């Protein structure tokens, strides 16, 4: 058996993921009023609402030998020649000296022509493009995010847009904010959309909102008004949590969570809105899942939960709970002064008190320590290689780009590997002494599909472009993954395909069973008298930090 | 007192080694039956048989100002120059253009011309070489390794040969296989081998057989027929490890393994096959060695042992275990139906196995989401610097370089302290304003050997080569490990050598007692008159990820 | 709220750290009397003494269109001239050709001419310089230190000095020692300093040093001498640390110390000296503090303390302990020879020994085994980026670079981020296709102080000099850490500042919740006519590993 492709596409930044960075730990435990027991933080509600919103663009070029932009389709071309006649305009409009001018296709005249669909056969859309002064008419379905405002949605291609996506004036929806013009937006009332591949009408009447960008038009269904929501969503169940107070402001500290809130020592009135039984009883109900698992043998519920807002916007309900030895100290002290009622008794004993501050403060430093040790590493990993760390973050293949200090993230089309042809010569004979670093391949993305061009990437990652190419040395053996085994390459040509099981594997951390022996260097003669370069594999960290200061050295000599 | 060196030689691939990569945790337990244990996961037995085979081949080249290759020796130019005479015919035969073709030693004529051992004087063999058209005589005495099959064996040069080493007409031997045709090998009876150092004849028979290869021969002691030996080895004698069922297949994962197994969910009958006495007692002692340790005072044996084979070819013998604490529900129960047989009543109280199903499940995830935060970053740091992780993965010292996709492994030869000699002034005076970047080192591979020239690398790693150099600034100051210690230089110039106590030491992960104090930047007053640069030490990861793009903007100007 | 900023200057070497190395774990216990306890590890007191030394030379260049060199001032002038009257002696002389020379500012004649303060203003020094043949008088107050035996310190520039700090005739101070002749050294009593920005004179006496180095004149104050002080210090307070005895040696480990001691089997007569009872009270208060936290409870004293010598100089304070369950063994074997008092009774039973010692061993594996698990990844990281690695290290934001095999250290000074001010182009027009990578920043080391230029860097981390740049591509979005927030820049200008809580963050190892969408591609049409290059983020590994392929090929057709 092999496992599945992935050709993971350049994020455009609609999804950014900032990652937490190192906090600063007390060197000396200085926290007051230590407690343990049960968290369950909460993010906010982003109710994120998706749509399949269709962009509309003109792209006019010169082959002059200039000027070249993207201006946007007027609605009446998209209602009567794209929509009602499945074509696009031969002739388009652009703003050049701050004057109209027009263009035309091909430098011919006006002419109805039809839209055809992309050749990257994506699942992003159809992608609907004419040709594949020169105007050029395309049309993508991509898709659309909005957020809890609502006031502003988020395309695919990542270009926010400032116009609400229920605007509108067919109904009393979100017409409070707008930013764009009246003209620039029109909502045709009982429109009818339809396929350009097919052109065979929509089956019921689908009102369509349209929008004159800058740049491009889009246009998407228009829906009245989504149904409200909770305000508040559960994010974590933490299985425990420390409270530490100082400063006048308690510090909540977790291992599962690698992030240090901040309240305001007052517990949040939840009861005041009308949200408290949508997220009291999922609240409690967590209590008890996470009490009963592990904690209703060795600890004792300290009063009722207590709820707390977070800085940034982090909802935060706690159980302080107590183990069951450290109830014999408080009710031992209970009982002299007399002379089970645990809440509103909590450090009341200072005594009592003060071992348990020093003995919990190690733990949230301990904590501290080793989550700085995992962040201070794991960033720099992000920054290495943030596919894999995309990946081993969201639970699945994810593509990602550092867009400077943000993570970006996009999804990856999966195809199985029956539908993959990898080229037996991996050598280009363009170009001598030169050629792809690693195998090519081409594939379709589904079964039947149209063939398209493309690279082997690691760990099974597809690259639409062909651009891995170093200078080719001789002697060269390596070894690439290819499904749900490797492939053999040597001297940049196929050799075979070996299973998963025909190559050694060290899955522990330390194997000495190894039958590794003494390598002895069989340098090919050809490059003792061709004074060519030989295989090196990939470079290691102290190498091409060894490559670059050769080529350091070249630019010095070209430049004197 | 000061540490051994190593000088680590590239390996040619002769040992290959795939890494884990990631998994696919299960976001919640969906498993069923869970269930922990002692187990003890086997590898099979590829029964490695190492032998010193002896490699003869001619390098012919020419001196006009081409068509320079390596050519196989002949088996009586082997038997009786190199054999009977320790010489190597002056004239070798090479193909060109389809066609034989003669050559000669410095186009000279036919002469007896001995062989001298090997410059290097490496351990890998004598090397013996008749040079330091014109043809060239070599021959080595490299090491090889075969695999269970026999069928193949793979040489110390990583060149694989497809003949059995066992083959041969003077018994009944390995002679069932066989890829090169019988004129391209031959086995002599009752030969004598010889050093061609001393040229004393060897004191037994010892029957050498000859391969002749498109590109070279090789020789090798003939022995019968290695015997038989079990099918079945240990590979890890796993702590703990649970087993989840689910989609008609167990799921075995441990702490210590980072990789997941599958079965069938029917016992393997390990006992239909006479190596179930061989893997039986060693696999049960390893039950008693594991219980016996940790296990005793806590948990009870649940039957008999069961044997699963896996995915992969790996043998797992598991032994299911329950705590004392989860006895005592079990026994409840089984007493409420009657009005300590635990085997055959597993899983059997669903409303019991409820619980401890989510709550193992909670253990399996944390492992598998720990797990790959180590493989994600055990694979990053291999691909950065695989040597340091070689040296920690194979408990020793160990070269190592990336495959593309795999990783290889060559022995790394240990040298004493006292056979290495570091240069005053690793400044070069062929170039100015360019050096060596580390300091450069003589050294013999034992006392009293030749001397040899090369460069100190990175954890007293001693590189063949001298290539390590950079653009070399002013006001330079580095430290080098040398053996035990350090070595300081400043400004590309021997200054002193001071042991390892001389310079602190930040051993725990946060140390705030350092003496630090805020450093003033004494730049050189000749770098603001002569434009030079300026010393920075090594490149951070954004400094070389920022060196390069000023490099990108030289090429631009260039190219404009 | 937003965070401080910092600015870290490079550091010159003043402070060397070491950082730890994998060390070499047993692949099988082998150790003999294994035992558990309390340890508490002492590092040898340096005594770090810093004193604000003042540093004198004058930079003598020429204009001819060479021979630049620094030289030190003599001491009557520094006395005279900067002292007496807060001026520079126009002339100077330097060495050429193994000849005194004399030198003049601007080709002037002899004039007085004022020191002014450094336009850099930072905390190091006022740096006085009178310039902003062409002769150049600087004086900066730069700070020092020095170790324990006191007879050399080091600069904050990191030029040793070979003098010892307390030197003189005043009094009997360290008069021992002293590597410069007597002329180059001078003392004068009852001298009197000043500050050349406001030229009060000093309050009261203060006796002034003079050295003049073959490059600059050093001054400071000279103290008599300094009291002694404990020659001991404490280090580290182990939770548990584990002994083993082998090959006649102990051999100590812990988890919270990555290091493995070894001593000589005997207990150092660490009473011999007085400072036994400021270690013995300071080491056994910590016996008990740690002793009382955790192990009273469940381990019993085993006699008294022991003190042990280590390798490389520290000193480690034992207390064997043994666990609860432990001493029921012990017990019951005393008991049958009979037929409390495990001092001296421990390792008596073989049979009760070899469990213990085989059980504990692999939890030294395991810690060694982990440890260098950790080792050799920090290491990576520290080489990666030492900058996030010295700041967790040292729990405070602190600069650092590789200088070679040893880290340095220098502070970082803080700055608020009310006084500093971003460009909102960061696009240069000194070069179309070619501009910064990160957004240039202006700000002033206080409030109401001078403005100066630098550029914004990774981590809220500000540069003095701005050459972070790259071939600037179009379609080029990116986020930058300012402050408490972040900072939006599209196509190369500024667009808003939005806070922390504006992007989504991944907190949690696994966050599956992400609102992500497919990306679709929008690339510009631009590229596609003008053959521009596309944004691309920053580099992945395999991306930098690859881009540098594409710049060895074209050295190649340079080359060719
Ligand atoms: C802890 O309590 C303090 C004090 O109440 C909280 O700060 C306060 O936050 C409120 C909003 O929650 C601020 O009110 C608003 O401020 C500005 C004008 O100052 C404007 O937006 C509105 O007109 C309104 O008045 C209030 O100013 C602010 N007070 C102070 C002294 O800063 C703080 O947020 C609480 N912390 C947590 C974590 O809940
Ligand atoms: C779990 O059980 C299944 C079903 O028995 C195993 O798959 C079977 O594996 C056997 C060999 O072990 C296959 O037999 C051979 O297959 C091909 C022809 O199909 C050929 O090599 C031989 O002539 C022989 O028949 C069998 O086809 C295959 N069955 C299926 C349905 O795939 C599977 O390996 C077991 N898994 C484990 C982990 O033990
Ligand atoms: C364990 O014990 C051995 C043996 O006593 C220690 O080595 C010895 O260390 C002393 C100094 O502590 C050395 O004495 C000095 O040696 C040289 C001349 O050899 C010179 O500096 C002085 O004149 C003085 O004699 C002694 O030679 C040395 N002995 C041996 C055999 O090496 C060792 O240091 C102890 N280890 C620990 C960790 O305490
Ligand atoms: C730790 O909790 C105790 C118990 O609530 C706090 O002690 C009380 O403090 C309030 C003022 O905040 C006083 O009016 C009460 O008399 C105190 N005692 C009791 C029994 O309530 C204590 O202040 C908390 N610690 C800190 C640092 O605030
Ligand atoms: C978990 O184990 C139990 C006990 O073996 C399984 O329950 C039996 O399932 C078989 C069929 O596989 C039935 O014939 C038996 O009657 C069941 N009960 C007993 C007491 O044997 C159960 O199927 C296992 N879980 C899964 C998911 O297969
Ligand atoms: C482990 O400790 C025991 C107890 O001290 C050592 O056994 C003693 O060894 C000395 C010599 O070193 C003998 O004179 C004693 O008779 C032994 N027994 C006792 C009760 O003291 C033992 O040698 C230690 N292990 C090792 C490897 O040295
Ligand atoms: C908690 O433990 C008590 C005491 O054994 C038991 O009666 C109760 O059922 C337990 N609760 C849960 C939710 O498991
Ligand atoms: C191979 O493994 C066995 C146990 O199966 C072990 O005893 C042996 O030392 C290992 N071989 C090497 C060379 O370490
Ligand atoms: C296991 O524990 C029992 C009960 O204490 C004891 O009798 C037995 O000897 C132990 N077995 C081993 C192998 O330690
Ligand atoms: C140095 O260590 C001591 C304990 O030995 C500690 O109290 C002190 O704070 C440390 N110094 C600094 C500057 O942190
Ligand atoms: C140690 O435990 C004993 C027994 O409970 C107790 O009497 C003693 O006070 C404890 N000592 C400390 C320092 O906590
Ligand atoms: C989002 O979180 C909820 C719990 O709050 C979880 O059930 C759901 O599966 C998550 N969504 C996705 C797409 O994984």
């Amino acid at each position: 058996t092999d496992a599945n492709f992935y050709v993971c596409p350049p994020p455009t930044g609609a999804t950014v993921v900032q990652f937490e960075q190192p906090r600063r730990c007390p060197t000396r435990p200085e926290g007051q009023n230590y407690t343990e027991g049960i968290a369950v933080v909460f993010k906010e509600n982003i109710a994120p609402y998706k749509f399949k919103a269709t962009m509309y663009y003109k792209d006019v070029t010169v082959s002059q030998v200039i000027f070249e932009d993207r201006a946007p389709v007027p609605f009446e071309e998209v209602i009567d020649k794209i929509n009602a006649k499945g074509v696009c305009r031969s002739t388009a409009k652009y703003v050049r000296n701050n004057l109209e001018t027009t263009a035309f296709h091909r430098d011919d005249h006006e002419t109805d022509m039809e839209l055809k669909p992309a050749n990257a056969a994506t699942r992003t859309s159809r992608g609907w493009h004419t040709t594949d002064t020169t105007v050029n008419c395309i049309v993508e379905e991509v898709d659309a995010r909005s957020v809890y405002p609502y006031d502003e949605f988020v395309l695919a291609t990542g270009d926010f847009v400032y116009m609400s996506p229920f605007y509108g004036y067919r109904e009393g929806s979100h017409t409070e904010h707008t930013s764009y013009a009246a003209d620039r937006f029109k909502q045709v009332d009982g429109f009818y959309a339809r396929d350009l591949t097919t052109k065979a009408r929509a089956t019921a009447p689908t009102t369509r909102n349209l929008l004159t960008t800058p740049k491009f038009t889009v246009a998407w269904d228009w829906v009245p008004k989504r149904p409200s929501v909770c305000t508040m969503t559960k994010w974590q169940e933490v299985d425990e949590m420390l409270r530490s107070e100082y400063g006048g402001s308690f510090r909540f500290s977790s291992d599962a969570i690698s992030t240090t809130f901040t309240t305001n020592l007052t517990e949040y009135p939840l009861s005041r809105v009308d949200l408290g039984d949508c997220i009291g009883k999922d609240a409690r109900d967590a209590m008890d899942r996470i009490f009963a698992r592990r904690y209703n043998a060795t600890h004792i519920k300290v009063g009722q939960p207590q709820y707390y807002l977070a800085n940034g916007g982090f909802l935060i309900a706690y159980q302080p709970l107590l183990s069951n030895t450290l109830a014999e100290l408080y009710v031992r002290e209970h009982l002299r002064e007399q002379s089970i009622e645990f809440a509103r008794l909590q450090f009341t004993y200072n005594h009592i008190q003060r071992p348990v501050n020093d003995m919990l403060g190690r733990v949230a430093i301990a904590w501290c320590e080793e989550q700085n040790h995992e962040l201070t590493l794991w960033n720099e990993a992000r920054k290495l290689n943030p596919n894999a760390i995309a990946s081993v973050t969201v639970g699945r293949r994810v593509s990602a780009r550092m867009l400077g200090d943000v993570m970006a993230v996009s999804t990856c089309v999966p195809v199985a590997a029956d539908n993959v042809i990898v080229q037996n010569s991996m050598r280009i004979s363009s170009r001598p002494g030169a050629c792809y670093s690693r195998p090519l391949v081409s594939f379709r993305y589904e079964d039947q599909g149209p063939l398209v061009e493309g690279q082997l990437g690691e760990n099974n990652e597809l690259r639409l472009t062909r651009d891995a190419i170093e200078p080719c040395t001789v002697g060269h053996r390596r070894y690439f993954t290819f499904g749900g085994g490797y492939v053999y390459f040597e001297e940049y040509a196929y050799s075979h395909q070996l299973s998963r099981a025909d190559i050694t594997t060290v899955s522990t951390f330390i194997d000495l069973n190894i039958t590794m022996l003494e390598d002895h260097e069989f340098v090919p003669l050809e490059v003792y008298t061709r004074h060519e370069i030989k295989d090196s594999g990939l470079l290691d960290y102290t190498e091409v930090q060894r490559r670059n200061q050769l080529h350091d050295l070249r630019f010095a000599d070209i430049d004197t």
